[PDB]
Order: structure tokens, then sequence, then C-alpha cells
């Protein structure tokens, strides 16, 4: 009964997100991807977007599911009897950054996190500049899954 | 005569803070907390909590200040910054604001880790943490906890 | 014919930035300094280039030119694929390796990096103004020319 | 079922190393402590081997072993393709980040990587025995048994 | 007359190597591979067996040229007239190191270094680890190149 | 009564250690250089080269050392180490021992960064460039450079 979250906004999910949680749920017995929301800013794709594009890019992949959330992540962890989060780094990652909250979290509620460097071919897409490149016409088609690319571009138009 | 300015926002101040506050009056004869000034403590209550929390060191005093922060030093009598370290601090613009600041005052800045015990805290974690329920009241002085306990609710 | 392009806001320009161009200019057939205008600072897109073309006076191979958009067009649009960049303290070089990764994927756009000199090396546009905004003398630190209309801005 | 390898020199074990053997038994159904030996330390790899099944006895799913040459293989040969990495204060994450993409190119093998504990996070097995080797005490630093045994080597 | 030089001790070249060589010729007009030779320590290859190889794996650039040298690269550099170095990024770099050379170099010679990221897809092979990793059996054969692969299995066996 | 020690092999000084030498020495009382102890100058060389390019700094002297640099810094009735930073510090290194150097002797460590201009050379750097006939003059104190072309001719 191992299990893990892989948290984030997802706005829009990129293969290189996809990257890891292909990896965790191939670690671990279960995998909740935490569509996190800030209820006081909008992203892109409205929650219910995010996690329809998510969810078929992960139909292959029978120990996954998907799940929003606010708030505090140690909380979202602890409320399924989990206490593992697994998270992606890419070139462009804040390390340090994601090493506080990572002390921090163990530190309030004795969840650990481990970090997966994602595949070097998907390790600089992130969201936001994948959606600055499109914005401006630039091809990240091959950086992101399918269910993404065209509901992307709809959005910029 | 020797002495050092600990500059920050300290909103609030944290556990963290107090410990480099503590080595500077440990190593220095004299120290000034610059309280730098939208968030979510006063300045008069930002001073008030780093009192509260530095009465056990006599040679250190704690006063606001604006604009540039080597004039604050240099309007002392002082040329010397010290800057605590923790994790997610981002040293290279701090590397960046000492060699400038040095340029243009020949202002020395110094820079020590807080303790590990200390180092995965900052005022921006602590409140959002607190915000949502966490408990940080092993990360903040008593007093502050206190009071960040009562502004929240 | 070789060229690359150094892209910025350059709002100023600083000596920093001055370093990088004339090392580019020095070592590629043809230079454009990119004056790349967003939705927004202290000088006007036509003011940043006057005063770079003020500094680079010494290099004729290098011109000023504004743009928009995707950076990879408009290097493109002039028929080269390389870009210089500066490196100095405070560059968050993580974010510009991803930007480099992702200009050479979706148009072949390589970017040679270059430290600029220990000298210039604390200096930014943001910090001079900030500092210039509170009477520090960042004078060393830019083209004489620029340090004239900076004053000005601010009195 | 899941599982880890965790891999080292382990030469001594420190509380920081015992950290993250916890933290991956707590989240894989099977761990395994790979002591790997070299062409060379303080201790055999028996007597390290000892030391970290000392230091493990409440760890119902770790187990721990010697191994030589390629990582990917010990951690293929036992059925797993992950391996979970402890980080500390003077890690070279670079270097690690290096390897656990040539882990994966070659073998398929995943490495997750996780922080030790703050208090656990200035440890080092080279470090704790140069502190040791000129009286300094770093008890607080490592399992009571390794403390006593690296007093017995130096004395 | 533009032109840059491209050093190091290539025991073997990689694929990463090689990748940095095609940037650099299709941006100067000539350019020097520099084989650094410290006369006092052999590496796996002798320094025609290195050059060789590299020659091998670049005949497709007319602009490249291939030479090996010792002592300081800014002598190497302006011997040859040129004022540039152009150097590979990879992970695993010791930046800060290269940072400190390239500050020293411009000093003592006033020669330039540009820096170049390699592809993700040749970002983690190194001349190093290839070697270590080959050792002990693994395969490496696709981050190199062929003019590389077995003359290096080659000298293992 | 404050006072830091300066700890390195110094083999030999260069002008980047003297610019944190003499910061050191305008914010203590009291500065300790310790020559900690097969490099290019011997240990009363490398003293020898320090003491003459700090000749004048009046509260600043010159010891050799051995063994753990937080019984050199207490056995001199003090606490604090100060080390500057250059381009190519092993940074993380640094605050390992650091941190340790807290937890072992209760000793502080205050990182200061050398000037832009003094900020490339280090003692090994230095030595190789000037071997293969490169030109470090302005990277040294004078006395020192004459000395490493002694060495070296
Ligand atoms: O996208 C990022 O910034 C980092 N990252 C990359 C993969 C991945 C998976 C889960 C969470 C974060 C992840
Ligand atoms: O809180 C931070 O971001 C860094 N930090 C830690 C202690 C301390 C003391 C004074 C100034 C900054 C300090
Ligand atoms: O100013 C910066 O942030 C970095 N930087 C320094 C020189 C330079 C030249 C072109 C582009 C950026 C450059
Ligand atoms: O000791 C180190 O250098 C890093 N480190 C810390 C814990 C741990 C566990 C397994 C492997 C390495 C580990
Ligand atoms: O291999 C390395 O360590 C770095 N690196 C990568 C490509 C490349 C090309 C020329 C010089 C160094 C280069
Ligand atoms: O030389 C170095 O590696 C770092 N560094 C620079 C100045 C200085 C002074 C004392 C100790 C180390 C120092």
């Amino acid at each position: 009964m191992t299990g893990a979250v892989c948290p984030g906004s997802f706005d829009p999910v990129t293969l290189g997100h996809l990257d890891v949680f292909e990896r965790a749920a191939a670690q671990f017995d279960e995998v909740i991807v935490a569509v996190l929301i800030n209820p006081n800013k909008a992203g892109m794709f409205t929650v219910d977007e995010r996690i329809e594009m998510i969810r078929e890019s992960t139909a292959d992949l029978p120990n996954l599911r998907v799940e929003s959330g606010q708030g505090l992540l140690v909380d979202f962890v602890r409320e399924r009897g989990l206490n593992a989060i697994v998270k992606g780094l890419r070139t462009g990652t804040d390390f340090e950054y994601e090493l506080q909250m990572a002390q921090m979290n163990k530190h309030i509620a004795g969840v650990d996190t481990f970090f997966v460097a994602t595949a070097p071919a998907y390790s600089f897409v992130s969201s936001s500049l994948a959606k600055e490149v499109a914005t401006y016409g630039g091809d990240v088609s091959a950086l992101l899954p399918a269910s993404v690319h065209q509901r992307l571009l709809g959005k910029l138009r």
C-alpha cells in the first residue's frame, strides 16, 4: 500500500510532468496527481480542463488518479493516508525553494519529498514557458501531450 | 568601536533572524537591526516584536529605515552589514548587492548561515503555513507566534 | 558572413552590456542589439536605442533595432541564428539555460554566453536605477551619456 | 512489490544516512543498502555492513549487501529499478544529476533524491572521520555503536 | 576571418563535444579543436588517437581543423591570430571554475570565452563518465561517435 | 575585545586574500591569519609573505596552525572565522564546514566576497599561470610576485 502525491498547478500539464508521473506510477503502488488551485488567481485552464488533459494523457497508468485541492499540500497528502511527495526537477527549477518547502513540509507534517529529474528531452519545458512561447507563435507541439496542444492554441486564439 | 547593521523587513522576525542577531551581537560591539520599510505587520509592530525577542542583547538596538541601506549604515558611523543565509536565500542577488554596496559606499557585507534548525523558515513561508493552519510555533519567538495567531484570527 | 543578436530591454544600457556588445562585435561579422519592448520602464524605446548608439559609436558592424514577440523570429528574420547573452552577478543562469535550450529546439538558434568583466559584473539596469533614485553614485558603471540622462529622468 | 537501492561507501554510516534509510524503508516495500567497495577506507566492508545493520535493526524491510561494479547492474540483478540517494550540505548535486541521467539512459533505473534532516545535513563520513581524528566530538551525528567503533579505530 | 578555439583533453571525444564543435563551425569562419595534453599524465588515448577520432567524426565540417598543444590555452589561441574560446556546458560542468578561468584568460591575454550548452541528449555524457561506465560494462554506444566506441572497448580489453 | 581568524594555506597569499584580511582588520579589534599546514612555499615563507603584505595592519598577526581550525580559534580566546569568497569557491563545502564548526565548538563563520578585481585569482591558478609565463603581477602583492618568479626561475 505504498503511495505518493505528484503536486503542481499543471496549467497545462507538459511531457516533463508526464514523464515524472510515469516514473512515480512505476515505483509506487498508487499515485495521486494533485492539481493545486489558487482560489484567488485563475490560470489559463479551469480545474476541470486541467484534470481532463492529465487524464487523457495518463490512461495507460492504471494506478494513477487525478484530484484537485488547495491550501496546504501536506494536508492533501495526509488526508489520503499517504506521506510522500514526488516532485520533478527540470532546467530552471528553483531547487533551493523546493528544498526549503521540503524541509518545512517534513517539519510540520512528517511528509517526505522525493525529487526526480525529468528526461533530458523534456527538461526545458515548463507550463509557463510553453504558454509564453506558444503565445508568440513558437512550436511547442513536441513538448506537450496531444491532450493539451490544440486546446492551448484554442485558448490563445 | 566595532559595529554592524542587520537589515530586513522582518515581517515577522523569525528564529532564523534571531539566531543571526545573536551571533552579530556576540561578535560586534554594537548592532543595529534595520527594519526597512504592504505586508502583515506595521513597522512599529515589527520593531516591537524584534525588541521583545532581543531583550537579552544589551548591545543591540532596533530602528526603522528608508532609502539606501548603505546610507543607513554610514549615517550611524558604521560600514558593515551582517546578513543571514537560509535555505532559499537568493545568494547570487545578495552577492550582487554586496558588491554594489561596497562600490558606492565602502560598506562590507558579512554573510553567516543560520542554524540548521532555523534554516528553512522565512517570514513569507511562516505566514503562508500558519495561514492554512500549520504549526510554526517552533520556528518563531514565543511572542511573535501569539501575535501572528492574532493577525490571522 | 557570421552574425549574432544581443537581446535585452537595456533600460538603460550599462557598461556590463557595452562590454558584451564589444566582445560580440569583435568576434562576429555583424551584431544586432535587439531592444525588446514589453507591455513599461524608465526610458522609451527610442531613448534606449539612442543611448546604445551613443555608447557603441566605435563599433561599425553593430547596429541597434527594436523588436517584439519571439526573439528567435527576430533573429531568423535577419538571416542569423545565434544569440550572444551576457552573464553578471545575479544572472538567473538556470533560467537562461532553459530559454537557450527552448530557443534551440523551436528555431535552431544557438546561444553563446559570455561573462562581463569583473568591474562591470555587479551592475544591472534595475539596480543602477534603484541606487541612482536614492542618490547613490553609479557613474563608474554606466556610459557617460547614460548617466547624464538618468539624472534628468530623476530630477 | 516496490523497492529501491540506497548506495554508498558508508565509511562509516552517519545519522544522515540513517535518516534517508528510514525514509526509503517507510516508502518502499523493500530497501537494499548497497555498500559499494572500491580499490581503501577506514572500515572493512564487513565492519561497515555490521554498523549499518546495528543502526537499522528496526527496519524489517531493509537489508544490507556489498557490491562492486556498475550500480545499475546491482539494482537490476535484484529485480529493482530505483535508487534512493540522500542530499546534504556539500553534496555535488550537479554530479549526482549527471549520474542519474546516465543511469536512466543505460539501464532504465530511476533515481529519487531526498534531503536529509537539517540536524544531520552537515555530517558526512569523511568530515566526521576528519573531525574525530583531531578530537572533535561528532557523537551527536553518528549512531551510538558507530561512534564507539570510530574511537577504537583512532585509539 | 572570424574564428574560435574549442579546447579539451578529448580522451575520448563524445557526442556532446561534437555537438559544440558543429555549432562553433556553423557560427565562426574557422574553428580549431585544441587537444590539450598534460605531458606529465597520460590519458587512455594517445594524442594521435584522440586527433584521429575527432577528425573521423568531423569530416563534414570543412572549416574545422584539429591540433594538439600544451601549456597556456591563451597562447595556443593567440599564436593562431585568434582571441576567442568556445566551451561547452553539460550536466556536471564545474561552471564556477570555468568562469574563474575565463576571467583569468581575459585578464592575461585579452581572449574571450563563449559558453554554449550541449544538446539535452548529450548533456550527461563526459569523457570520464563514459570511460567509467564502459569499464564496468555499461552501454555508452549512443553517446559516442562511431569513431570512438569500439576503440574505447578495445582499450578496455 | 572582538576578534576573528582568517584561515588558509596561502601558498602564496594573493591580493584576494589581502583584501579580505584588510576588511577583517577594519571590522574586528584583533585578527589572526592562520597558516594551516606539499606546496610551493614553506610555512615560514608563507608567513613572511603575509607579514610583508600586512605591515600596514597593526591589529593583524600571522601564525601557523595544525589540526582542527576551531581549536586554533578557541585556544586564542576567539570564536569567529572570516573566510573570503571568490569565483570558483566551493561554497557548498564551505557551508558544510561552517555548520560543523559551529556544532563542535560554537565558532561562527562570516563570509565576505573579495573585490571584483581580485575575484578570479587563487593561489593555485596564479601558480599555474605564472609557471607557463603568464603575467599575474596585478593579482599578487609586489613582494610575493618577485618571490614566485624566484621559485620558478
Ligand atoms: O514542471 C516543473 O516545474 C517541475 N516538474 C517537472 C516534472 C514534474 C512532475 C511533478 C511535479 C513537478 C514537475
Ligand atoms: O530570512 C532570510 O531570508 C535571511 N536571514 C536569515 C537570518 C537573517 C538575519 C538578517 C537578515 C537576513 C537573515
Ligand atoms: O544585464 C544583464 O542582466 C546581463 N548582461 C550583461 C551584459 C549583457 C549583454 C547582452 C545581454 C545581457 C547582458
Ligand atoms: O552522505 C552523503 O554524502 C549523502 N547522503 C546522505 C544520506 C544518504 C543516503 C544514501 C546515500 C547518500 C546519502
Ligand atoms: O565535455 C565537457 O565537460 C564540456 N563540453 C561539452 C561540449 C564541449 C565542447 C568543447 C569543450 C568542452 C565541452
Ligand atoms: O582564495 C580563496 O579561495 C578564498 N579567499 C579569498 C580571500 C580569502 C581570505 C581568507 C580565506 C580565504 C579567502
